[PDB]
């Protein structure tokens, strides 16, 4: 079984690009990170910063999670992110995504020792 | 019982200001929109655009909702928004919120006739 920290890395980290460079970014990344294996994951955000910068958010601003838990943290700075969301034309196994690049604060849930991101809650 | 459309208006519309003007915006708005009545709503976004502009999103870009439903729409343009999230010092009945102003696309779920926003899904 994949650890929670490792799943977060796979689903939400893309440190190898500064930003989405085209409309096809999401189609490509959703496939390669294995998020379209048996069904199309409807919504998923990738963060274009170093793993260290994202892990650091776990010691930044403590805020409520949307679900009411108290282990969420909001980045002090904005980060480059890409939101991927299925389009109307999307139908497994032919998943199709809209790519939206933005620079926003991120909010992650953190857990464990070391205390690291395990869920992506939202961007602001 | 409040209708779904009316609840969306109460929870998510603030057309009377162009933007949050101070750190106390959320404390004030969460109280006055009756979102701290019996418990502190952990997270809530207000949109600083006309009701008509927000309703119009229901005929803009169709995208997946985070929960996998297909009735979500992403605004073509960015909108002024304020995210309100409970802080660590927050404890009912003394709710306390962090105010974060941003200009982002909004994503809403739409339902009914007329086809209007009934949930705020996310911002991008
Ligand atoms: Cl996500
Ligand atoms: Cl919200």
């Amino acid at each position: 079984k994949e650890t929670a920290a490792a799943k977060f890395e796979r689903q939400h980290m893309d440190s190898s690009t500064s930003a989405a460079s085209s409309s096809n970014y999401c189609n490509q990344m959703m496939k390669s990170r294995n998020l379209t294996k048996d069904r199309c994951k409807p919504v998923n955000t990738f963060v274009h910063e170093s793993l260290a910068d994202v892990q650091a958010v776990c010691s930044q601003k403590n805020v409520a999670c949307k679900n009411g838990q108290t282990n969420c943290y909001q980045s002090y700075s904005t980060m480059s992110i890409t939101d991927c969301r299925e389009t109307g034309s999307s139908k497994y196994p032919n998943c199709a995504y809209k790519t939206t690049q933005a620079n926003k604060h991120i909010i992650v849930a953190c857990e464990g020792n070391p205390y690291v991101p395990v869920h992506f809650d939202a961007s602001v």
